[PDB]
RNA sequence: UAACUUUGG
């Protein structure tokens, strides 16, 4: 009866459950919302300071999504028995909310922002990602901060060639697709998935699809905001264009007319040239002549070169290199490049590159993942580092960040769907991608080193993996689609994506969009010209390569597997366990039976696992 | 290497013999001095600055009390064999010794300062904690630093009804009371506890006990400090009355009505008016030489603020928020608000806000410590989680700081003595507290946030605990006491105090006093008007719940015992484990056998249990 | 994207081939040489910043050494399964790179400069530090920054009374010596070494064989570098013997008095009269403009400084604490001050002073490391913690910085060497040595006081070790070699080097050297001079203890070991443990069964011991 | 009818 919510208990949402709530919990928070989806629950709160610091530059938001194992009726594993330093999961999660919301805020807002959300209670089948992404939208747009309208969220799963909307934990078992999307009414904003081998116009359907389901949270939120919300808080942009105009009447040519030597890349040289040119004599201090603040113009330059560059692009034709919207810069994968490693591979386009290293494990190499939904094993490791020499650059080395932990999953979505069955290949497989030159997706080298390393190291890949990250220029007068971009290439976009999968359909589509009005046909041609793109680079791919080696290297473990009736486990292990402890004495190899009648047979030799394999058959045919 | 200590080899102190040694070790520090309390061996350094770094604002002392390994005869346990970040008891240890000596530094001193406690060798019988407290408090006043005389230290126990000086680490084990204390020669300044249900009286008498217990020990510094200390540094403020005099009548009167007044929060006209009006008639411009530096200035003004409000508390009587002295906030407590957890709470009170949830665990749930006395597992673990939004802030998340792992400990010695035993209740409690909201004792709400979420979790708890947070104004010619204080209090009070316990007695008393003149008969009454308080909350507190339920969460972990032959533990869990996982696999029961027959099983239905128990015992015949 | 490279697969280097390649890897960074010594292969780049850092201050150099697990084919053990904070070799091996090419680059270059090195590939045989090295070297001077080198590197072994170059791993397993050496073409620049007791000279002679053999590498960089390095960054160095003769006609008589003063520490005299004094005569301002810069008359400062005490030196071969070249501070070393502990030291010598603990255990104490070369337990542990208080300052506590793991392996390699077999001592070893106060070379502090623990702590040390850090300046004329240096004696040292050893020969040798011109006659002679030193050290050293104790202290451990049948080990451990925790909760042993059957049995009373022995042994007989 | 127990990064 003290406190005074507020609830939009409402919604029925997928026939699940979705409750709204605020006004009970941290009503000191700018915006605080306890959200439920059936059983799973979580709190998400959002906090914006009143004011900017002295001379900002950027906006500072920040993400926190954070998993507490009571929420599953756990006590953390670890020596300490607290939760610590986040995990893979909330990593990516955080990520996963920030990407959408970022670009949502009003122009020129570079207040403090942040964001935590709590998970308090898993049910076992709804994920709290998902819901995640709703709270923290919905408590964003109740805490008055400028945010344009709420976004939606929702995961797309693929059975009985359906599109299933926020699939289970359990229905997900079936799913040939995880597609997760964040977008608002007008527009979708970022695309993040994982794929068996699907079509385009699958994928892309399933895109459409969570934008529409999605509506449904979206009122729901801005029916809350409208009894619940604060007022606004009162910060409304300014009319750049007035200023920006009278830049363009100076360095317009001073800019183009030549970026652009280009190399040293400098490029950066002219650069700052020009930005320096129109600070002084734009405006500023004493005083005469104005005006104008000094700091305010450099986010008005950057703005002007993003499109000095981008009307360069779209009335004929050329890029910053020289190159064509189509062109992707030359290509040259090479294997076995360290003969001793269980698999490697050097993949190089244009100016990024990526080391890769295949290394063939068995079961005591695989990784315990503690998940809220029950414990796991992970028996592909997929690890991407970042280190700064690869863009010319010095910098803190030691322990990934976000962005590394990012690509890392990105290429490991990709690449995962094409890896072989449990009792085709019974090996775990860590893959390390070292990015040593770096000039527009390295994710996406990453991906194709992979491919070219899993083959040399003998994995029977299904099919092999390519990777492309394209751009969207989008002017209101028509539209240009970039392929294979450049570094300079990735803030010019009004949309980025990625896109890899095998000759056979996609594995990974990845989208972050900054701007609405990017229609369904516009992303029909978009995927289109990266098929294309990705084809090429796979022709370039496999020239070096092509199919799987027929053997792991020589300095891989030999696993095999074999099954044998149930009934007759009790005689090859023998009493206690006589038989099988001389079988694994005598032949030097380790014999795993558990318990289906499952026998996987490892050591050093071929012979050796024969050996005990004869052995074993002996006892069972 | 030739020294000259210089020695107080000396006191009986509690019949033990305590030595503080200067002049042979670490002669290059402000003050060192080797402590040794018959066997048990510290080395204490104080070092200090010259000089304050430019803009420095506040006081940055720092206090590291550490241990190392070889003090034990032992090698540390970890991957690395070697001691690194601190444990529990290293960060709470140098909180404690934190805690009394940075209220005695001379007004204005900003210098770098920093105290390193290392313990050296550990007798297994007296605690290095004490010694620790002690040793710095000897370096210190031999530093030469601005510091005000010397602390002492000590900690009472209470055994047959009787107070034990510095119980030994076996003595403890048959106390009642852990209670540590720490002050000068005219004050108690801090005092930390853990208590069996005592009562006021025999807590505030073992307070007492220890203010004088200590003396001996200030005076042996004293002595010390006169044969070997060094030339004071030279520092002295700054007289701010002088200047608090020609401000005191400038906007006197003006916040001072600008007071009641009331609401409009924190009232606002004549409250900022006074602040920059005070500022233009004075601070530089200057325009006028004298004085200011508005930075000395706005600190003059805090004083002058906290001033005049305190004289409005002394004065009627009435608080800031409008209530009376003794006037708790509105209070509710909610159970069960995510039942699918093992038990949870929502307390709030006032804007103090927390989220408790409970969870029950088995053995591989208990927390190794390896404490120097000998390795022990932890079956009660309770952390405390303070998220910036909780006070409407941003801030950087993860690892939890000393105050929140003090406020845990806090919270926890609170509700330790009122556990049930291992017989009656063989489940690992796992408590965490998430401060939601917070305006004055979050850690208080923590307890009944606790206690409450325990009895919806079923935990035959002995009786429930309450919490209350208080403070103390004390002028010249009379005094008041706060109870349930809000944030913008604990900076006015003189002393801060925070009291909780059950119906029949106290389980926990901290105190953080600021000055002398706190009479025995004034705490008295503190306490006694808290002793209202806890048992006013206590009511409003247990009409949510008021006694434990009977039985577990329907997700908590049922766990029931039954033994078997141990000529048949072989047949229960089969060829390779093979039968015994069937049965688990089967019933969804866990089933551990160890090993002189003793079979506990557990799982969340009862029908898991008694269909795995039912499967056993037709092996077993 | 074509590639051009350009290769040296030259050299056959002590018969191993080496290979460096650029142009294809890499080509992003400043210089990027893929470096290959028959099958172990490592990448290393370097990068430099082409602008200072608004007013920088000092030669911001970093080295990056690391190794990825996949380079033999294995994946971490971690609960992460991924490589994390840098292991001991990687710190040490980073430091290693770091030390000869830190003072390699051109006078008053302060830009950003650093350098990775990534092991890619181990072959088990031939140890990626020295290619490590080597790479980056060539990687540096392929780059075109301001770098007087190549450097060279070389590991010298001593197998069979002969030098061996670039022993591997398994001939490394036969010699009585590992010596890592770096220098250029015209003086060795770095010694790091642990040494089975040999005498100076077959030491010494190690030093200039490895100068010998690695001129080879040398001159492959060189000829690489010809063939693909960049154009040189332009950076000029700057006279700076033009002013730097105005300011000794102003400070140079302030700071003489200065240091003949002490101790302040502090030292206020040199801080005002150098200072703004100084730089009130000479610098830049407002009132007076020209000319010299405030901060770079800092460096000259410094520069000046040196000057004068060392010269102070040459001519009264007198010191600022007023003593002799010869003259080691006086010492004074204490036994069993922590009379509980396994065995305990107190080593002070001048205003250098360090608390060491030797502490005992078993094989749970023993620490594993996972080397990409194979995974191994080490039981001799040295730890060594150098809090800011040592030097009167305050700072951030907690994880030892690569300074301290340094100091710590010295101090291990200095002793190690001398630790009793196995056989006659079973127990994991772990020193912790603690600096209270530090005036020059707290490490050698460290072996002393190390030396004197684990005597107090029962071990059958075969003979204790000293150390002691030395310096030498080197002028136009004359040369001074200085016995224990004071802290501000190892700055202006052309060369600074620690020797450890014992009566019979040197354990440990370590150099660390600025300029040429040090002829194998000065070398001869500094060591001689510090043979003297570290004698006479060991002398005041056993004073306090002289021989090990008879026993290990009365807070244990005691270790009875036994042998037993492999096939038996099963019944000891029995079904999931059933008969060993049956054993060590009734008798209180630890029982550590090896894979031999060789089980060693420990706890604090023989009572304890013979009990679990008795149990084992009747379920071992017959 | 228990395969050889100890799993802190």
């Amino acid at each position: 009866g003290s406190m005074f919510d507020i609830k939009r208990k409402t919604i029925e949402w997928g026939g699940k459950t979705l409750v709204l709530e605020t006004g009970r919990i941290a009503r000191q928070a700018d915006g605080a919302v306890l959200a439920t989806m059936g059983e799973t629950v979580v709190l998400a709160t959002a906090v914006f300071a009143k004011s900017q610091k002295p001379g900002q530059d950027f906006f500072p938001l920040t993400v926190n999504y954070q998993e507490k194992t009571f929420a599953a009726g756990k006590i953390p594993g670890g020596f300490f028995k607290r939760e610590g330093r986040p995990s893979e999961k909330e990593t990516l999660v955080s990520r996963l909310i920030d990407r959408p919301i970022r670009p949502l805020f009003v122009k020129g807002f570079k207040n403090e922002v942040q964001v935590v959300v709590t998970v308090l209670q898993h049910d076992l089948e709804n994920d709290p990602d998902i819901l995640g992404m709703v709270a923290a939208s919905a408590a964003l747009c109740l805490s008055g901060a400028p945010f344009m309208g709420p976004i939606g969220a929702a995961r797309v799963g693929w059975v009985d060639g359906a599109y299933v909307l926020n699939p289970t934990l359990d229905e997900m078992k079936e799913s040939k697709m995880d597609l997760v999307v964040a977008g608002t009414a007008d527009a979708v904003m970022m695309v993040e998935s994982e794929i068996q081998e699907l079509s385009e116009e699958i994928v892309l359907g399933g895109v459409n699809f969570a934008h529409q389901q999605m509506q449904a949270v979206i009122d729901a939120i801005i029916d809350l905001a409208e009894h619940a919300a604060k007022e606004p808080f009162a910060f409304e942009p300014e009319d750049t264009d007035a200023i920006k105009a009278k830049m363009k009447d100076l360095v317009g040519a001073d800019i183009a007319a030549a970026y652009k030597i280009q190399k040293k890349q400098d490029r950066y040289e002219a650069v700052g040239a020009a930005k320096k040119k129109a600070i002084a004599a734009l405006g500023l201090s004493d005083e005469n002549p104005t005006g104008y603040d000094p700091l305010k113009l450099g986010a008005i330059f950057k703005e002007l070169e993003a499109d000095v560059v981008r009307r360069g692009i779209l009335d004929t034709g050329l890029r910053i290199d020289g190159r064509d919207v189509k062109t992707v810069r030359p290509i040259l994968g090479e294997v076995g490049i360290l003969p001793r490693t269980h698999g490697s591979a050097l993949f190089t386009r244009g100016e990024t590159q990526a080391i890769v290293v295949a290394t063939l494990g068995t079961g005591d190499d695989e990784q315990f993942i503690d998940a809220l939904e029950g414990t796991y094993k992970e028996s592909f490791l997929l690890h991407y580092n970042f280190p700064p020499y690869s863009v010319g650059e010095t910098g803190r080395m030691g322990s990934p960040g976000r962005r590394e932990i990012g690509h890392g999953k990105l290429a490991w979505r990709a690449l995962r769907p094409m890896l072989p069955t449990k009792e085709d290949f019974p090996y775990t497989i860590r893959l390390v991608s070292e990015i040593t030159e770096s000039n527009g997706s390295s994710s996406m080298a990453t991906v194709c080193g992979s491919s070219l390393a899993m083959m040399d190291a003998g994995v029977p890949l299904v099919r092999p993996v390519s990777g492309i990250a394209m751009g969207l220029i989008l002017e209101q007068d028509g539209f240009a689609v970039l392929s294979d971009i450049l570094g300079d290439e990735d803030h010019l976009g009004d949309m980025d994506f990625k896109v890899a999968g095998t000759s056979e359909g996609l594995t990974s589509l990845q989208m972050d969009i900054k701007i609405a009005g990017i229609t369904p046909a516009i992303m029909e041609q978009a995927l289109a010209q990266a098929k294309e793109g990705r084809a090429h680079i796979l022709g370039e791919m496999n020239k070096a390569m092509d199919a799987p080696r027929a053997d792991v290297g020589d300095f891989a473990p030999k696993i095999e597997t074999i099954n044998i009736p149930t009934d007759k486990i009790r005689e090859v292990i023998g009493s206690g366990g006589k038989v099988i402890r001389e079988i694994v004495a005598t032949t030097g190899a380790k014999v795993d039976i558990n318990d289906d009648g499952v026998v996987k047979v490892s050591a050093s030799d071929g012979a050796k696992i024969k050996a005990a394999i004869d052995w074993i058959k002996s006892i069972t045919d």
